[PDB]
């Protein structure tokens, strides 16, 4: 899929948002809302990869693709 770069830190404002740190690279899922983009974060637990999706401000991310 498409990637985006975190321009600035962002603290999630609800469970439906994701927290970013400046310099993070995330997957872009949906950018059709002008203000809020749905992105995807990955974690690993015991060597297995899980994913969580949620909104961040479109202005806080830059498309890399
Ligand atoms: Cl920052
Ligand atoms: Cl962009």
């Amino acid at each position: 899929k498409e990637l985006v770069l975190a321009l600035y830190d962002y603290q999630e404002k609800s469970p439906r948002e994701v927290t970013m740190k400046k310099g993070d690279i995330l997957t872009l899922l949906n950018s059709t809302n002008k203000d809020w983009w749905k992105v995807e974060v990955k974690i690993t637990v015991n060597g297995k990869t899980y994913e969580r999706q949620g909104f961040v401000p479109a202005a806080y991310v830059k498309k890399l693709d």
